[PDB]
């Protein structure tokens, strides 16, 4: 899931994740694989 991600992440791995993945435009829930 997306929530698996949240879980056992850091703050600055979920942070550079959210960004990576807002800079192609796609939101962690949008696809909870790829922000895995």
């Amino acid at each position: 899931m997306e929530n698996f991600v949240r879980t056992n992440f850091n703050p600055m791995i979920l942070e550079r994740a959210e960004k990576t993945m807002k800079e192609y435009g796609e939101n962690p829930q949008n696809e909870g694989n790829k922000f895995a």
